[PDB]
DNA sequence: CGGCAGTACTG
DNA sequence: CAGTACT
DNA sequence: GCCG
């Protein structure tokens, strides 16, 4: 990145809107940085500011403001409150409106949280692995979770296909948590699994606790076992095989990535989810499906891409 | 002016 | 529903 | 916040 010295500042900033509510200019914040991570060149001069998409004036203007000056004058007056807001939201299951009604009622710290906070089911476990939660681990780690899920679940049906997706089907060193995709190619055998998988993983103690268990998608936490090991989150989802391709990509990502690809299939008439890619899909003036398009038949990941008009990118350049 | 991805789950 | 979460 |  030729320009740390000033997305460094500038994360500060997404950080503090994000954390307070205002999505909308996070979101600028978050594309205006890694455009101006992805430039070749140190930026220069506010007229190649507004050279890289994404930079506007605004942010043209506060760039120079830091290769002049050095700084930022609004980190500043950055809101006290942002340290704390930022401490609560990392609680999994508290995000900006719980964080901020937790501050308007006194709270400061997670002391306080635990005390005198009421807790959702799911943030009470968040808070519980609050230090766990922040770490990644190592990639390594993500395969002993993987093949533990995997083989929990091939002991029931032989045919089920399991693959660790997110991060780490991306190739990175180190995993958020561990998102593993199943599937059956019979088309059929994948229904039901859900009881039977996770009873499985219980059995002698791997999943630790649950955070959401629905028809196709499970999020908990699990550890394998023996000493040194910490808490991690896990996501399985499963699908039947028809959507294996979508629910790949999708469950691949990067998140950037894949808004990037929805927003340009919605640009060219059509709709891209973790089920189908659609064409033909008919909307209204405020952008949204009022009308269902055709599902396109998508086998593979390529399918997805070529339907598209896209090169095909191995998830190792999806990582955005 | 107004979208900024599209979906699942919780209570 | 609003909130949070997943990529 | 940016952009069509
Ligand atoms: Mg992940
Ligand atoms: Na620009
Ligand atoms: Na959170
Ligand atoms: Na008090
Ligand atoms: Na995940």
């Amino acid at each position: 990145n030729h320009n740390l010295h000033i997305t460094e500042k500038l994360e500060v900033l997404a950080k503090a809107y994000s954390v307070q509510g205002d999505k909308w200019r996070a979101l600028g914040y978050a594309k205006a940085i890694n455009a101006l991570k992805s430039f070749h060149k140190p930026v220069t001069s506010y007229q190649e500011a507004c050279s890289i998409p994404g930079i506007g004036k605004r942010m043209a203007e506060k760039i120079i403001e830091i290769l002049e000056s050095g700084h930022l004058r609004k980190l500043d007056h950055i809101s006290e409150s942002v340290p704390v807001l930022e401490l609560f939201s990392n609680i999994w299951g508290a995000g900006t409106k719980t964080a901020q009604m937790w501050y308007q009622q006194g709270f400061r710290s997670l002391e306080d949280i635990r005390s005198q906070a009421s807790l959702t089911t799911q943030q009470a476990i968040g808070l519980k692995h609050y230090s766990d939660f922040l770490e990644r681990m190592p990639r390594e780690e993500a395969t002993e979770i993987e093949q533990t899920v995997q083989k929990a679940a091939q002991a029931f049906n032989s045919g089920l296909l399991c693959v660790a997706c997110g991060s780490y089907r991306r190739g990175k060193a180190t995993c958020g948590d561990v998102d593993v995709l199943i599937t059956h190619p019979d088309g059929r055998s994948h229904r039901g699994i859900f009881s039977r998988l996770l009873d499985s993983l219980r059995q002698e103690g791997f999943l630790t606790d649950d955070l959401v268990k629905g028809e196709t998608k499970y999020l908990g936490v699990c550890r394998l076992p023996g000493p040194g090991r910490r808490h991690r989150r896990l996501d399985i989802i499963v699908v039947p095989y028809s959507e294996f391709a979508c629910a790949l990509l999708y469950f691949t990502g990067s998140a950037h990535f894949n808004r990037s690809m929805r927003a340009l299939a919605k640009t060219k008439g059509m709709s891209l989810s973790e089920h189908a890619l659609s064409t033909a899909v008919v909307r209204n003036t405020h952008g949204a499906k009022v009308g269902p398009g055709r599902v396109l038949p998508t086998p593979t990941e390529k399918d997805v891409f070529r339907l598209l008009g896209l090169p095909y990118r191995e998830p190792a350049e999806r990582d955005w």
